[PDB]
């Protein structure tokens, strides 16, 4: 084995002027980044850990002008609905939220056994621990703050590889057969979808035939870049950077999917 | 007290997660609390406004974590329960935050303070702070409901909250610090089943509810016991209504009608013997209900 | 052993009405015996004839008084548990009374004596005698069946008895001498509610039996779990017919057929996954069905 030690900044909150909360749950594993952009570039090598630190502070940069609460507490249990309500909240470890005009810290009991990591799917509880969980309930105005994860990882047995994404769509079917990020669905009256399963900045490339309507549009997306034709019968590229799991993309051509191909690479 | 206080701008407390404790057979069991009752809501007006909540080991508006294991027993005790209003809201808000309980755990809060302000429990403070309640518990071998009764002689009585005020927030959360005895091995329970038989009915397997109809046709959906429900039930000729209520507490129907459907609804009562109710005709037969208590 | 025997005409013995014993935390319960398991008929033929009944702390067709506090919880022990054949039939009558239980608790008895002459147990006596039976208990953490499962993860084995003889009589009775280990609190059952919304089911809420059909609509009503069992349940359009059963143990149909009724049985499984059916139309949308351990 190696080791790290936390610095992440896992995204934030915005307001709730309301009276039930609402929560961000982030997943925890060492490769997840919807909650680790940097050092989800380390286990591409290895296979299993450790955890030995963690800990998420909420950063306070928000005058006291403001208030309400940020509940904060992990539940091993990374996955399962977050209820819907607080005493439900207020009754999951965790324990701490406080107000936004001030500094708190959050603390997990990690424990020891030799975890792996997903080069997939699996089963969402035999390969990481559990799910963060963030919620903030108030109603006087603000952008409250921010967080990270305190931590120190062991990452066992050399391994190596990785990536995202080469993944072909033949007039009959599709083709994802090769590591995910996006699942592409469609909504019919075609105008289509092009997603993600991951989190951080990424570099498309891809796909092509009947260059129609459109293509590379996006919507709950960061940061585009294109420069392709349309193409009927092209190639294209765009940079996304995106926000809280699962922004989408699309593409317009028609009525009924075959198409031509693509990949998708993480960076 | 003197010279020199410190109303902070914010004030706030760090509560976690309550982790479970237990004992032989002497005849009983016990427990602790961690609950957490339902919030508050503003107020920004001059009357209080009440969400008086039941306490029983069974009722779930007031535990959703313990009645799972008084479905093996039926009597108990309390000999520890204080609500605490956990304070997470700045002191930039303001108001008043009662919450006293009253025994005879069910009768019309009233409508206004001074009312509530001559009611023990004593205790209201301001939101931007923390403040716990306590309790006189006595010690009479009293069951639970699985069922009806009475509001009064199967529960203490229910608990309550007010809170009036203007400036504006979130106020806070509370719970219930507690340690119970459920003695009497036993062991049952769900949502009872009571089919009617076109000549007659069938209640024929453990209550809470008594179901009267009043003639013209209009008719009876009934309570002999006390706590938050979830009925699941009964069916043909979905008629005239269907679960609708009266003295009622919270009402989740997800059916038709269904003239031969299917229905569901949970309950969230007061005391003792609140009512609901169907419509369908004139007299009597139907189809079949289970009513689980939760 | 020698010299003198009083084969009597009459032996009897007189046995009482146990009353119940039980332990801290620790993180579990217990029990001890005390129920009398079916009987158990002549045989006045020339091959044996056996009752094979299931053993798991929920099967009542092997504990009618204990099936009543493992729905609170979920694994167990055994660490003392007999059969007695009680003697209560004097001696002008014989043959034999096989009696050993089999670990693997599910696979056809015999047909042939031979066959349970060579599985342990061993202990077949006459029956104007009083004889006793005793189990290797082991030491796992087992689970109880909140349904089906598999006849054999879940349940040490099913016992045996046999009995083969002609000269005439209502030869005895007998029990089970135990005591057991009830780990991890859980809480809950009944006889588990399951129906099908007209595009889809819905079996969420504990199981213990899977419902497939096989085309040409002849149907499938099954189980994961293993004991006697208590069926309430579904309906609208009574078709074909409805509680037929196959791999099966005692039913009990109470029902119409329905054309839009209601339904009822009792089984008494086999090893694990026995199987009941209906019969209605095509292509499934139907009713709804709850199915209750006991």
């Amino acid at each position: 084995g190696i080791t790290r030690s936390g610095s992440e900044l896992i995204t934030t909150l915005k307001k709730n002027t309301d009276t039930e909360p609402k929560y961000t749950t982030a997943v925890l594993n060492p490769s997840e980044p919807g909650t680790f952009n940097q050092l989800i570039k380390e286990a591409a090598q290895y296979e299993k850990y450790r955890f030995t630190s963690l800990r998420f502070r909420y950063s306070p940069m928000s005058p006291s002008t403001t208030g309400g609460k940020v509940a904060l507490a992990f539940d091993r249990d990374a996955a399962k609905p977050p209820p819907n309500d607080l005493a439900s909240l207020y009754n999951i470890e965790g324990c701490v939220s406080s107000v936004p005009w001030t500094g708190f810290i959050l603390t997990v009991p990690t424990d020891s056994t030799d975890r792996f990591v997903a080069d997939g799917i699996s089963d969402p509880k035999l390969v990481d621990f559990g799910k963060l969980i963030m919620a903030t309930y108030g109603q006087g105005a603000a952008q409250l703050g921010e967080v990270r994860v305190e931590y120190t990882v062991q990452l066992k047995n050399r391994t190596g590889s990785t990536s995202a994404q080469i993944g072909d769509f033949a007039g009959v079917k599709d083709g994802p057969r090769l590591v995910s990020w996006s699942k592409t669905k469609g909504t019919a009256g075609w105008e289509h979808d092009c997603h993600f399963l991951g989190t951080g900045n990424f570099s498309l490339t891809l796909f092509y035939e009947k260059a129609p309507v459109s293509g590379l549009e996006n919507a709950d997306a960061s940061d585009f870049s294109v420069l392709g034709e349309a193409a009927a019968g092209s190639v294209q590229w765009a940079g996304v950077k995106v926000a809280e799991r699962g922004q989408g993309v699309k593409m317009v051509t028609t009525e009924e999917q075959p198409k031509g191909k693509w990949q998708a690479l993480r960076i």
